[PDB]
């Protein structure tokens, strides 16, 4: 792909984070803490899952960023509407305002309803995410495998401003403590 020149500097929005997340001083890394991180509750925080949003809101144009997922066993990545549900249980789907892929139990899947199996021969250590607002496209790229395409959502009905979306996943296994990191331009 040739999307690198649409690179945007994403930072994480602390106020949206699940109360167990630890976001770095530079707001570029996030991992699961082993306890509540001593913050007040608010209506923005994701309550049920270890999720956080980017601070940036996109309503036009082409945007590209990269995320490091080295040594994680589970995570979700993509974009979502600014008005997605924060509290309680929900599935990641375009009907609920999410355009995402994930790793879970040694398989990669796109967050369609129902979910779609991905075909990845080289497990990625870094993921590239491309959004074309006007075209209604969200695409995912395998940076470890020379930028190969992972998945394209097309005919997207965003129906609102978009925010970068992250889930570091639970760490029940003791093998999923590693952070998500926003990679430099
Ligand atoms: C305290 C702790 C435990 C496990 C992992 C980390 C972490 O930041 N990952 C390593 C890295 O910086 O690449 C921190």
């Amino acid at each position: 792909h040739h999307h690198h020149h649409h690179m945007v500097h994403i930072t994480l929005d602390r106020n949206t984070a699940n109360s167990w997340l630890i976001i770095s001083k530079d707001r570029r890394q996030v991992r699961m803490g082993d306890t509540h991180q001593n913050v007040s509750d608010n209506k923005e925080r994701f309550s049920n899952y270890p999720m956080v949003l980017g601070a940036q809101r996109f309503s036009s144009g082409k945007m590209y960023w990269e995320v490091d997922v080295t040594q994680k066993e589970a995570w979700d990545l993509g974009v979502c509407r600014d008005s997605v549900q924060r509290k309680g249980q929900f599935s990641l789907s375009p009907e609920n305002g999410f355009w995402t892929i994930w790793l879970w139990q040694d398989s990669y899947e796109a967050g369609t309803s129902p979910q779609t199996t991905l075909h990845i021969q080289v497990p990625p250590c870094q993921i590239g995410i491309f959004v074309d607002y006007e075209a209604g496209v969200v695409s995912f790229y395998n940076i470890t495998d020379h930028g190969s395409l992972i998945y394209t959502f097309s005919e997207c009905v965003f129906a609102g401003p978009l925010r970068p979306f992250f889930n570091v996943g639970f760490n029940y296994s003791g093998g999923n403590a590693a952070p998500l990191k926003l990679c430099p331009l």
